[PDB]
């Protein structure tokens, strides 16, 4: 269980956070899925880089990071392609837009 509070290789500080906001975010709840082209035809180009729990979960677990400025990145970038693709302008739009606020800074500066 665990390993340290920091140990400059694994940021659960970040993982809790943005798991934490992406909860918050998705409305839907439990939501860690990559999006199905049949409704996202562009996918490629809204979300280069998708993400699924599988993915994020195993990346965690091997280690596929390297410090808290991998984490911090790699969290920023999954929040940029989400905000790109969550862009239309209802509610959940200006949610996910003020989360983000947060969400970078809930992964960078606890670390």
């Amino acid at each position: 269980m665990s390993k340290n509070e920091r140990d400059t290789s694994f940021n659960k500080n970040g993982c809790l956070v943005f798991v934490s906001r992406l909860w918050d975010l998705d409305k839907l709840g439990m939501f860690h899925h990559p999006v199905s082209a049949e409704e996202l035809p562009d996918y490629h180009t809204v979300i280069k880089r998708p993400v699924d729990l599988s993915s994020i979960r195993d990346g965690i677990e091997k280690g596929t990071y390297a410090t808290d400025v991998d984490v911090q990145n790699d969290v920023a970038r999954m929040i940029t392609n989400a905000l790109e693709y969550n862009a239309k302008g209802s509610t959940w739009y200006q949610e996910a837009m003020s989360f983000r606020k947060t969400y970078l800074d809930l992964a960078r500066q606890s670390g």
